[PDB]
DNA sequence: GTCAGAGGTGGCGAAAC
DNA sequence: TTTCGCCACCTCTGAC
């Protein structure tokens, strides 16, 4: 990961992000149109699964 | 009436105490 | 454990 981040940061225009929680991850996914539903709660995530 | 602004609320995560 | 901040959306009221 750390070497990967170094490799990416040296490039131009690419954005790298690391998530400390799955929720933030899910949020970015939803915002980008990757998921149909916004998985705010645990229960939601359960449903999806 | 719709959309934007404004604010609030709520959730989750982070940090500190 | 609380607080704080951030983020997102929804609610509420103004403006177009």
């Amino acid at each position: 990961l750390n070497e990967l981040k170094d490799r990416l940061d040296e490039m131009e225009g690419v954005q790298f992000k690391q998530f400390n929680s799955i929720t933030d991850y899910h949020a970015q996914m939803f915002d980008l149109g990757v998921i149909p539903k916004r998985l705010r709660s645990a229960s939601d995530r359960s449903k999806f699964y």
